[PDB]
DNA sequence: TAGGGTTTT
């Protein structure tokens, strides 16, 4: 055993702590307590009964409202506002199956509608059902919820259906995404919402008694949420016979979902796109005649293939397929040539290039921007080149989607962001690398990695679709048909990659107490060892006890829309009066960071983050300081110049502020804060005490610790608590820095790409880990007295301080158990404040002088 | 010295 720095406290400080704890130890209405015990006493039968009396609103119908929307509908279908709209609707393929669909929903509880894009299933199926209920005289019985995976889609689709119905948004159709809603009228209505909104509303209505029809869309994408939702539909619908659900899918393994719902009726609706011709690597080379020069395991794939096409291609075209670099995007000069080829031949239209990630977008941007070849210098002035990437600004401006200036052709260099998330309408040509990046969590080594991999057949068909929204397009795939043959059908469904602590906790609020049982029933059941790992984390942070039952703390965490570790950090900041900086750290880690990474400016972005960090050695507090500067930028009417000079996204910052207010308002509702305003003076009496903020951050990120050992920009010898050598990710503020006041760090995410990096980190102090961690014991090892945390990191510590810290931890354990069970703000002049002050005192010993 | 992409009453 190695022994770290001494953490013993002075006599005078220890005496004040003993007095504070002894004043805390002379202390003698809980709606929450009653609800927590009620959840733990009832079995599932009682819980289904009890939720059916409490959610009874749609037992009530209004016949005069029914009668008036019926008559109003019949005559507004004689106006010429509509009836232009209505015959333009009838040109969508879905509307010819209108009556077959109405009849199928009436006769069956679950149906499935399969259709390619342009078929109108999302637009039309909700209104076919809605207008049928209104026509039949049953308007007020009808409440239609239709889920979508992405926030942008729920809005645009709702604004479209509202237009198709000659209404301002909010009367018959509405949308609800998180922290923004234009709600439809209460009854006879269609609401589009993200799947996550629906999932949060089960906590209050777990058997879906507040809607009459549920439509799940784009389920073939196998997001965690809709895969989760279908699992719970098999629990709910045996108890909701009147509820109608309509599954909706693209033609991507349609049959899986039909199989799941044992064999339900399945419609196939034709689509509307223009033909997109597909070329593979052998076809591109025979048209570009490009030549390369500056493992294998390749040959066994390509040489059989080269014999079955031998008479369909020139022999020299086939010999380039023998090169492993011809495949994918290993040679960017070859992608630049195919861009140059489309510019000379092959008439008007924008080019959409899919490359895996930032590094290879940067490469092809620079070859087209500052060409080395004369062929490319030819074309530099006649291309308007746009990189597209979720950390780049181009998506949140308006030029990437408008048509290019006269005499210039648009070239978009994009990651998979342009497959579904972002949409460009005048694209005619797609260059499909066939390579993207994916995250791989390995249960065996607990190493999450970011690897470049081949795309799936579902992927390439989506990319080919992006070429046929305007004209017949062309799609070039930079890989052979032999490579396509060995591609997977779909990407790994993401629930097999995710960690489950958040889901397991959410299930216990739906009275699904065994997660091994229920998770085994999804389409793709996760590794039961991942569940074991999720449960052990939830046991560690004490959201479940050691028999696995929900604790009072765990019930509050389950009700916060944020991963449960960061949920805990937010509660802590409510009881330790540092709420505004800590909810900033939490929001940013759950959402993304507000900094762009524009091309060519990486070293300048490094300076900005270094300056916003104010030398506090933490990526988390850096964000909070960025947010403090953004508010001052707005108070100053200098917001756009501030965002310009610092490479920050206004819209991300404005979203992080809506999230911090959501957290404080939730905490105010749960009786943990006196005020809902997260910048309130009383909730932030300690918000400037930097050592205390590292303590609360660590209380959330624990047990993700790392210890630093050497120096030299600088070279770091560092390792996580488990012994693996790590480094800070170069995008982190602590990469390469020299002279840390402490050698210990906490982190949210470890990731291997070129090395094992920490993507974010805060420098932390040993006494903070001791107070808020576990695995704390006192003893002697060489002949010196120690005190340790996680039984991993051992610190020299006198026996007077170790006696006080152990007794201080035991009172902190008791205080948290009380505030979870009987929520109230900590009163500024009471017994519980005395314990808090004891902790403020100890941690303050580590401020930089 | 490096950053696939969604999303939460």
């Amino acid at each position: 055993i190695r022994l770290g720095c001494n953490v013993s406290a002075p006599s005078g400080v220890l005496e004040r702590v003993k007095e504070l704890m002894e004043d805390y130890s002379r202390a003698p209405d809980a709606k929450f307590q009653q609800q927590f015990r009620h959840l733990l006493s009832v079995n599932f039968e009682e819980f289904v009964a009890e939720t059916k009396e409490r959610n009874a609103d749609l037992d009530w119908v209004n016949p005069k409202l029914d009668e008036r929307l019926q008559l109003e509908l019949g005559q507004r279908q004689l106006e010429e506002n509509a009836k232009k709209r209505l015959e333009a609707r009838k040109k969508l393929p879905t509307m010819k199956y209108a009556d077959d669909i109405i009849q199928a929903v009436r006769e069956n509880q679950v149906i499935l509608i399969v259709g390619s894009t342009g078929c109108g299933k999302t637009t039309q199926v909700p209104q076919i059902l809605l207008d049928d209920a209104i026509s039949r005289g049953c308007a007020s019985s009808c409440r239609i919820i239709c889920t979508q995976p992405r926030r942008i889609s729920a809005i645009a689709i709702a604004e479209w259906v509202s237009y198709e119905r000659c209404e301002s948004l909010g009367n018959s159709v509405g949308y609800q995404i998180r922290l923004e809603s234009r709600k439809a009228r209460e009854r006879a209505s269609i609401t589009y919402c993200t799947t996550g909104v629906l999932l949060q509303q089960l906590q209050s209505d777990p058997l879906m008694h507040n809607l009459s029809v549920l439509i799940l869309d784009e389920i073939h994408e196998r997001s965690v949420e809709t895969d989760l939702l279908m699992g719970l539909l098999k629990v709910i619908l045996p108890h909701r016979p009147d509820l109608k659900v309509i599954l909706m899918s693209a033609t991507v393994r349609e049959q899986d979902f039909c199989d799941y719902f044992n064999n339900c009726p399945m419609f196939r609706i034709e689509g509307v796109m223009f033909p997109v011709k597909m070329l593979y690597l052998e076809d591109v080379l025979s048209k570009t005649n490009y030549e390369f020069q500056k493992r294998m395991k390749h040959e066994a794939m390509i040489e059989p293939y080269l014999r079955r096409i031998r008479n369909s291609y020139d022999s020299r075209v086939l010999d380039k397929l023998r090169l492993p670099e011809s495949e994918g995007c290993e040679d960017i000069d070859f992608i630049a040539d195919l861009v140059y080829y489309i510019c000379e031949n092959e008439p008007e239209g924008a080019i959409l290039v899919f490359l895996p990630g930032y590094d290879k977008i940067s490469q092809l941007y620079n070859i087209l921007d500052k060409p080395k070849t004369s062929k490319g210098q030819r074309w530099r002035d006649h291309m308007a080149v746009f990189p597209l990437h979720s950390l780049m600004q181009s998506g949140e401006q308006q030029a990437v989607f408008r048509r290019p200036p006269a005499g210039q052709r648009k070239v978009i260099i994009s990651t998979i962001i342009a497959e579904t998330s972002v949409t460009i309408d005048d694209v005619v040509y797609v260059i499909n690398s066939g390579r993207t990046k994916a995250t791989n969590y390995d249960i065996e080594t607990n190493i999450q990695s970011l690897d470049e991999v081949w795309v799936t057949k579902a992927n390439t068909q989506q990319r080919r679709g992006r070429a046929g929204r305007v004209r017949p397009g062309i799609c070039y795939n930079l890989f052979s048909r032999a490579r396509e043959d060995r591609m997977d059908d779909i990407p790994t469904p993401e629930i097999l990659r995710s960690k489950l602590e958040s889901i397991i906790l959410s299930l216990k609020l739906l009275h699904i107490d065994d997660p091994y049982r229920f998770l085994q029933t999804l389409i793709n059941a996760p590794n039961p060892e991942a569940i074991k790992m999720g449960v052990e984390l939830l046991k560690r942070i004490e959201a479940l006890d050691q028999t696995g039952t929900l604790t009072p703390l765990g019930m509050h965490l389950a009700k916060l829309p944020i991963d449960p570790q960061m949920g805990k950090m937010i509660l802590m900041s409510a009881l330790f009066c540092c709420l505004d900086p800590i909810t900033s750290a939490a929001a940013a880690l759950s959402f993304k960071s507000p900094f762009y990474s524009p091309l060519g400016k990486e070293s300048r972005v490094d300076e900005i983050k270094r300056r916003m960090a104010r030398n506090m050695r933490s990526d988390h507090l850096m964000v909070h300081n960025t947010i403090i500067a953004y508010r001052d930028s707005r108070y100053s009417h200098a917001e756009r110049d501030f965002c310009y000079k610092n490479f920050l996204s206004s819209m991300t910052l404005q979203q992080l502020e809506r999230m911090k207010n959501q957290f404080s308002e939730l905490l105010y509702n749960y009786k943990f804060l006196a005020s809902s305003n997260c910048k309130d003076a009383a909730s932030n009496k300690n918000s400037e005490k930097i050592p205390l903020l590292r303590a609360i951050i660590g209380a959330g990120l624990y047990p993700n610790m790392a210890h630093l050992r050497k120096s030299r920009r600088a070279i770091h010898t560092m390792a996580t608590d488990d012994g693996r050598r790590v480094n800070f990710h170069p995008s982190s503020v602590n990469s390469g820095e020299s002279g840390f006041d402490s050698a210990y760090f906490v982190y949210f995410q470890r990731q291997k790409s070129t090395d094992l990096f920490l993507l974010d980190s805060t420098m932390v102090f040993p006494m903070a880990l001791i107070i808020f961690g576990d695995g704390v014991e006192a003893g002697v090892t060489q002949n010196t007295p120690y005190l340790c945390v996680a039984k991993t990191y051992y610190f020299k510590c006198n026996r007077e301080t170790a006696d006080v810290v152990i007794q201080l931890r035991s009172n902190l354990e008791k205080l948290l158990l009380k505030k979870a069970l009987y929520p109230a703000p900590i009163e500024e002049n009471g017994y519980e404040k005395q314990l808090i002050k004891a902790i403020e005192l100890l941690l303050s010993l580590d401020e930089r002088l």
